[PDB]
Order: C-alpha cells, then structure tokens, then sequence
C-alpha cells in the first residue's frame, strides 16, 4: 500500500470542513480543539472555508473538494484532518485531485461523514488513511477524555513501525450529549466500565476496510468503495441510529455478501444507540441477520463517536485475539 | 416481463406488513383503510402479522418473510398490498420465494421502504410490481384526497390493455402532517395548487426504474438491485428528508454513473422537505451535482408519499412529454 510519512511533535495539520461548517456552528469548540493541538506543539493551517456558511454545508461541492485539494498542494502539511462530519462528504469525490494525492501523500484523519474521503481515497489510490480524530469533535471534548483521545492519536502516527502494535483498552468512556460548545462543562459525563465484548475464539488476523457503516451507502456500487474480499476484517460504526436503521445497513451487508467474505467483524461503540424500547443491543440484531454464519466479532471497539475515540489505520492487516481479548495492527501504515 | 392478471371488483386483496407495526401502532387509520376498500367491494385477507408487534417491526425477519410468502401461496389473492413501510423490508429479501411468484404472478403494490421489497422481486423475477398505495397511509387517509388516490389505483390496475395511459395531474395536492390517527377531524388539509414542472423538451420514453431513493441503499450493490440500463428513465422519491440526506443521495447515484445511462429523471414530491433556511428544492440540489448534465427531469410528480398519490408500474417503458407536460405508460404492464 501507498505510506503517508509519520507525525511528529511540531508538525503542521491541515484542516478542511468538507460536510458540516462547524467551525461556525460549533465555533467555541473548534476553538478549545485548536489552543489543545496547538498547546501540544503543532502549527495548524486553516482551510478556506473555515469560518464560512452555506446553511447545512460550508460551502458547495467544487468549493469543498477545493478546500481539501489545496491541503495536499501544501508541502509544509503532514496530516490532513477533518473538522467534523456531516452528511455530503461523498460529493467530493469526483473532483479530489487523486493524482496529487499520490505524488505527496500525507496523513489523512477523521470519521464519520468523512468515510466517504477515508474510503474513496483509500480505493483511488491505495494509501493508509485512518479512522480518527476530528478537530472539533475531538480535540474539542472536555477533560478527562480528550487526553485519552490524544495519548491514541500521538501514539498511533508518532511510533516506530517496528513490530506489532497492541491497543490499550480505554478504562471508562462515555457517549452522553451534553457539554458540546460552551466554556464550561454543565456538569461530568456519565463515565462507563469498559464493556467492550469478544465473541469468538483463537486469532483472525486480516486486512481491515470500512468506517461509519450510513456514510458507505453514500459510496456503494461505485468506484470509490473499496472492495471486501475474503479474509477481511470488517469494521463498522454508527451513531444515534433508531434500531431499525441498524437492522437495515446491517441486512444490506448481508444482501452484499459481505459476510461471506469477512473473517471477523469489529463494531465500534454506537453512540445513544435507540434500542425503541427493544432493549437489545446492535449484537444481538446482527446475530438475527447473520442466519446462522459463524463470525467472530468484536463488540464496542473504542473507535467510532463514543469518547475517548482511538487511532485506527485502515486497509492494513489487523489481529484479533478473541481468547485474549486484544487487537493488535500488524502491518507497516506508515513510513 | 412478467406480467400479473388485472384487478377487477371484486378480487381478494392480502395485505402484509414487512416493516412498521402500524395494523396496531395506527389501528383507527388502518380500520379507515379496510374500511374504505371494503365499501368498495374487496374482499380482504390479513397477512399473519396483523395486530402484532416487536416493538420497531411487526415480528421477526423470517416471520415477516413467511407473511408475504403465505400470501403469494394464496390462490384467491390477485394483489398483495403493504399495509406501510418503515426500514426493515430488505432483511426478507434472501427469504422471499421467488419461484412461487414465478408461478403465480399477482399485483404486488406498495412504496417507502416496500421499495426494497418492489426492486428485489423485478430483479428475482421480471415481475412487473407497482409503486403505489399502501393500505393504512394511502387508503386510511380522509376525503377527498383519498378518492382521488382511489381513482388512479382503480384505473391503472383494471383497465384494457390496449394503447397509452396518459396520466391525469392531481388538482391539488397536501404533504400536511395532520389527521393521521385521530379517530376524527377538527379540519382538512392544507391543499396546494399542483406546481409539477416539466424541466426540458421533446419526448423521452424508457423503461421506469427506482422508488423510494432512501431505501434502495438498503439494496444497492446487490442481486437484489436491478441494474439500470442505458435509456432507463429513473424514478425517485422521499419524505421529511433534510436537504443534506438529499445532497447525499443525489450524490451517490452519480458516483455510480447512473446519470450516464438515464434519459429522465422522475421526482416525486418530496413530503414536508427540510431546506435547512436555504429555500433550495430538490431540483436545484439535483441540478448542481449533476454538473452541466442535460438531463430533462420531470420534477413533481404525484406518486410517492403526498396525497393523492398515483399508482405506476415499474420495469415498462413511460413516455414523458416535456413539450406537452404530460407522462404516459407505453407498454403492457398487465397480462
Ligand atoms: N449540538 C450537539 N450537541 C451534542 N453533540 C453534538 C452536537 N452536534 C454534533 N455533535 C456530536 O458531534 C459528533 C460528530 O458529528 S458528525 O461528524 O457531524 N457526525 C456525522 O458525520 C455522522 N452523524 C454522520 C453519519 C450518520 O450518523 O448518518 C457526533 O457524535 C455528535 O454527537
Ligand atoms: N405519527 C404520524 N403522524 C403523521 N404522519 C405519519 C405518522 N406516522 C407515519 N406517518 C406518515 O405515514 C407515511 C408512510 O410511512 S412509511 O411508509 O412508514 N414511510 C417509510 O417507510 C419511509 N419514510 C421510509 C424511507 C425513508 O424515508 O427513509 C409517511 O408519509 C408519514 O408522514
């Protein structure tokens, strides 16, 4: 695969809003994201649309692939991170400058919405891009979480790639929607036990594709949604989805044949999920569309909208220990 | 294609519920529906999950299957009718027995989510199945709007084959979100005067593909998903949708080059739009992802979730128009 160059302390990041203009709408928690990565060493260069409206986006589609186009010219730029999700990433697609991308590839980080850019660049052009921080939702949470969050996002882009690296298992997270854009917190987040599941036995070890399961219906079918081939790891996450919307994705993977073809599936912790009164969780659901095929997953992975968010590269070769419950990257994403 | 024998007064109409539980979250309106069909002269059969629920859904997967199924097994029945749709009916589709609807083609009708249901019978089978009334919400609703839905599913479904249908516009029309369950009304509808607008010129005539645009996501990429052809004409519709989802949508048929092939594009009237303060329609989201892409589209029309609402097979060719503003079916749809 295509290797971005590593993080270190002191580098630049770039950020684009390529859904959502948050950096208005959410302008004090962009700005509490900004003084966290700026205090820890790095240099930010502001994309174009940063401070601009257009109602439910940032500005239109050529502008936007425009934003993100003219991080990857910049050759001070080391990572490429997104402000915040939304909706309409899937609209930059056509216009990316994928070429340019490959001449100078860099770090490129985010979630959610940004899955379309994450997955479509990853097709494109074959470079590691990862499942991640984003400046305003991330950088933006209160103490204590953010730190956690940040010790995932330095360790993951900073290390030596020598070896495998095992994650940490993040000891108490939250997913409640309060303390999102004022100074001050209302009060703490309800802080939960780690009840991070794996169901399965021995090791799958495969390459890992996917990201915010909604956000890939934006991109199915087409030439930017990477192939699942067999021996995948699949990794899916969403947030604040009605139990029937998680029935729905997870039977159009079915209908996909994806789970056919995936050696092990890995659900991120979903955000307020609306069991309806159900009282089941996302598991349960996918053990009913399952119909009886055998699938090791992992259950509450802490990358996805939950806080503390970990680092994750995508499209390179994963371990799962289901008997020790761990998870391990075991192929080189960086240079 | 395959065609199913027409409806005449008098027949056995089934009714299923593949989704939403409203037999029992909607009882007055449902009762309103079997009412008014009744009065009509139909005999009606209710699928086995009326009056059940599971909580979000009307019972499990393979439960809901076994309801269509037993329906199609049915000799009496010569249309099965969704009684609403919601967000699961693709969890049936690896369950339907297609081979029976081979062999016993009927007048299987519906939208919303049916559209799952609709497009993975047509791709299964060739079956020509209809975009149309759902029981509770297109036959429960008061008059007169209700009459004017009547009108056209009467007319479509039990006239001669022989020559054009020409579609007759509704007057008027409402997408008010009032006198739904309520066992009577204090006042009606809001009605509009009808603002369909024929966008280009000449006539385009192509075999009708598509429904409900949110729930083909559920589908796309799979066996179940009918491939559009070069010449198709696409029909598309959604409800109470923000124009983000919208941008969304739009975005990922062009990703998948489907506005290559299509000759035309149908909008149905897109039910209580949310514009975000941006006083965009549908249209002007459709215009600037299509990127200068002539294609003559025929934007408001009555088939999808406002009253009245239309009845139109899919998988024959229509004839649209532009210059004359009307939109015709030119091929056999019944046996
Ligand atoms: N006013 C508010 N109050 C408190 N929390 C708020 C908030 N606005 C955004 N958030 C939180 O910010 C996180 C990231 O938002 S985000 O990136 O735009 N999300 C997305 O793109 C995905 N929701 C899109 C995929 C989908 O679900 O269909 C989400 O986790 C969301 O909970
Ligand atoms: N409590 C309520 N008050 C007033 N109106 C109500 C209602 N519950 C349902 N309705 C109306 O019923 C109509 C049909 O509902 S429905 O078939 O389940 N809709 C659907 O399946 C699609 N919404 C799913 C596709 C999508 O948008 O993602 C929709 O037009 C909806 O407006």
């Amino acid at each position: 695969p295509l290797l971005a160059a590593p993080l270190a302390v002191g580098d630049t990041i770039g950020f684009f809003s390529s859904s959502a203009p948050a950096t208005v709408t959410a302008k004090n928690r962009f700005f509490r994201g900004v003084e966290f990565l700026q205090r820890k060493g790095f240099k930010l260069v502001s994309g174009k649309l940063t401070g601009k409206t257009d109602f439910y986006r940032s500005g239109t589609i050529k502008e936007r692939a425009q934003e993100f186009n003219e991080l990857v010219y910049n050759p001070d730029i080391t990572c490429i991170m997104s402000t915040i999700g939304g909706d309409n990433s899937n609209s930059l697609l056509p216009f990316l400058d994928y070429d340019a991308i490959i001449a100078n590839p860099k770090i490129i980080i985010g979630y959610s919405d940004t899955t379309a850019l994450l997955a479509g660049i990853y097709a494109k052009t074959g470079l590691i891009t990862f499942y991640g921080p984003a400046l305003i939702p991330s950088f933006g949470e209160h103490p204590p979480l953010v730190d956690i969050t940040y010790e995932s996002f330095i360790k993951i882009l900073t290390r030596k790639q020598s070896g495998i690296y095992t994650y940490t298992l993040p000891e108490k997270w939250s997913d409640e929607s309060i303390n999102w854009n004022e100074n001050k917190i209302l009060r703490p987040k309800k802080l939960y036990k780690n009840n991070c599941a794996f169901y399965g036995s021995g090791k799958v070890e495969g390459r890992v594709i996917g990201g915010n399961l909604n956000t890939l219906t934006g991109i199915w079918g087409s030439e930017w949604m990477p192939e699942i081939r067999n021996g995948d790891i699949l990794f899916i996450e969403d947030s604040r989805k009605s139990i029937a919307t998680v029935e729905r994705l997870f039977s159009m993977l079915k209908l996909n044949r994806v789970f056919d073809k995936v050696s092990a599936i890995i659900l991120g912790k979903h955000e307020l999920f609306d069991c309806a009164g159900s009282k089941r969780r996302p598991y349960e659901v996918l053990t009913e569309v399952l119909d009886g095929k055998q699938i090791p997953v992992l259950d509450g992975f802490d990358c996805s909208h939950t806080h503390p968010m970990l680092t994750l590269p995508l499209g390179v070769k994963l371990a799962i220990d289901f008997d020790n419950k761990n998870i391990s990257i075991t192929e080189q994403y960086l240079s």
